[PDB]
């Protein structure tokens, strides 16, 4: 049985636009918990993490809200490690992607051998020294990679951090807006990725075949899927802060997750960057939330071909 | 030469929403006959079947309008068998999909060896005992399969029925909203299908290769294509009663049909579920009808690469 | 380094709808030059060609504006041949596609061995004798093919013309609206093409593999890409005179060009048929121009996976 641990993380200081901290809210009221139970899922809601208000959090060089970001992630890492010890797949309904730092960190504590699939239009691997915006939702990966420790300076709020994954344990899918420094890091550290160009070339089918074989070839190991809503095309998930045209299809989104589900190795899930305040219409918000909800259910079993219980219909 | 027999079937009691019985009307006024003739097609319009008004048709258990549905289908089966004996491909411009029962039945009478391709977002294989809605447009296949006779009760209006096809003579394409009982029947009877997951995985090209090889491997045999308009994505065919996101692409729709046409074995065609009254705008109606018209022309020869006569241009 | 030569060609008499002669304008103000320089490109703007006003230009049979069309193309051929001798890839920001005649002609002068990739929803290979509209933006290819000289009559304004490419040096991609005579010419001259049916069947990946292998198999040779904006789906490039549904995807558009760029053999580029006056909304115009701009940048290096300089980030 698929046992899940719901972690609400209403946080937004990893990026400038407010409203992403409403994510857990709109997703829950969308009926996410009820829908998960509607399936053969065991679900325990750990609630919305109450995030510390850090008033004195001036920039560190160019990095914005470092103490708020580092604290919220440190708080999440603890809860995630908690649900994992409870033998449940952690489902972090987030705000911005900077939370990936705490999410993946807490996961690795209980499962140091985890492999990561990062669905996103961006690589979010900028360092405090390479970021040009200073927004931490575009730097989470830089704090988690071991190869990169020595290049990430001491940023207030992240002293608790310890790179938990190496360049060979992560695969990107959906890339279409990568900075030059990020690209240099990709090729330099030899990180495996499938940008939109590879998806167009090979097909999402082969893309998934190759990604799983890549991460699970040597052996089976826990999988952490970090799903940034902007990885999908804006025609599907318009209410998000950093949209980029030419994204992953609604179908491709479901394919990716249906395939992950079928491995039986999913142990961590992040559904990030849904910002209801950024929809141009009420339907744009509804369209984003519904899509985010559908991708979530696919991670936990919902199959387009249908499902049925071990009973004689 | 492609000889066609147009059968207008303005029927809607297979489902709750009225307006689908206008289908033949909007399609004809869209210039369907003229366009078919514009090609190298021989076309005979058998007119719109005048459908009996059955006032006393109370539910059978949960099944709605059983006598109206069974009568309209029995009426269609007779006409279809008529055009087939006239050596013409039957083209049933319908209302709801429950008409598939009469359409496929009348077809098999003249060609008992027929194979069926069912393009739809749904499997429409619920039985009177498994249906939760009672709407017969989601049960046509259950009445036609031989393996299932023994599970389909005696429903008023369908005593004339006799399962004409077995589980190994039908292939589904486009599935994305299948009930648990329907899924159980799929896996239990070993029915061949390509849900959206398979289309995403293999590509519509391989999907078609496999479907035709599946049905025509052993030998060439007449093909009956039952095309439910909701099999295509709602961005293409929005004016339909049961839309489901993540559907077949406009291009994929044309690919499927262009491939069927090229076999030279098409003998029966159903273009169902177009409901002009369900469009949110006049353009949504026009968009649905135009797409339905385009898929029809592709079944009878229109090729995207172009066409030309056996003359020196 | 990718050295480019910008040629503005504000011309519209190859088709009935005015406004396409604004193309160079909207593209330049869209920041095209600046964006190209933003990359590792050397860019020289040869300006907007001042096109002769030919008042006395009555139809030739059915052919409209023959002297205006032939003159503007003759003028472009000279400039294109100029930038090519300057060792720069010619980038013709055009109006209508009839300019392809002058563009490809001037290119071949300096590089007679050139191969052509024609991205378009149409084959634009009608002859003055096969065209039913008389609009020259649908006849450019007929004037350029050697095999066809003997069938193209003496049309006022094109005496300067000399077919420069044979049927075996051109590949079409995106076809979905081809006339019967054009189709007859396709099959008769054995021209290589990938209509939307082939793109759906094989995938844009294989399509590109096959196209380049086809044209560059025997040997490496300069490539001329003639990109008609209507080759892409109208949901991407709506502001164009002859749109056709079921077109090339935004992603496929970028894939095609990213692949061409990677050959290192691009020498001529046409970005045609963008008509800002045909957008139903200001955003439809912006959407068309932005897409046309993105396809242009991809031809010159912009990669979705990212880019970086030969420096240590
Ligand atoms: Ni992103
Ligand atoms: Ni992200
Ligand atoms: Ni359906
Ligand atoms: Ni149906
Ligand atoms: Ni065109
Ligand atoms: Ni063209």
């Amino acid at each position: 049985s698929r046992t899940i641990g719901i972690i609400g993380a209403p946080f937004s200081k990893g990026q400038p636009r407010g409203g992403v901290e409403e994510g857990p809210t709109v997703l829950r009221k969308a009926g996410l918990l009820e829908k998960l139970k509607e399936q053969e899922c065991d679900v325990k809601d750990y609630g919305d993490l109450p995030f510390a208000d850090i008033p004195n959090d001036s920039p560190f060089q160019i990095v914005k809200n470092p103490r708020s970001v580092g604290k919220a992630s440190e708080q999440l890492a603890g809860k995630v490690a908690e649900v994992k010890k409870n033998g449940r797949i952690s489902l972090v309904l987030g705000g911005d992607h900077s939370l990936a730092i705490g999410s993946i960190s807490g996961h690795a504590r209980v499962h140091p051998d985890l492999g990561v699939i990062w669905v996103d239009a961006h690589t979010d691997i900028n360092t405090p020294l390479t970021t040009t915006s200073g927004n931490l939702h575009g730097q989470p990966v830089s704090f988690l990679l071991k190869e990169l420790k020595g290049k990430i300076p001491d940023v207030p709020g992240f002293s608790w951090v310890t790179p938990c994954i190496s360049a060979k344990d992560i695969v990107y899918i959906g890339l279409r807006d990568v900075d030059p420094g990020e690209h240099y890091i990709l090729k330099t550290l030899g990180i495996k990725y499938f940008s939109m160009t590879e998806v167009d070339r090979l097909g999402i089918g082969k893309v998934m075949e190759e990604t799983l074989s890549y991460l699970l070839g040597r052996k089976k190991r826990p999988i952490h899927l970090s799903f940034d809503v902007d990885g999908l095309d804006p025609s599907f998930t318009p209410a998000t802060g950093t949209p980029v045209v030419g994204g992953l299809t609604y179908r491709e989104g479901l394919y990716i997750t249906e395939e992950i589900y079928k491995t039986g190795l999913l142990s961590g899930l992040d559904i990030m960057e849904v910002n209801p305040s950024l929809g141009k219409t009420p339907e744009e918000v509804t369209r984003t939330v519904n899509t985010a909800v559908a991708i979530t259910l696919a991670c936990f079993g919902l199959a387009r071909e249908g499902n049925h219980k071990p009973i004689d219909y």
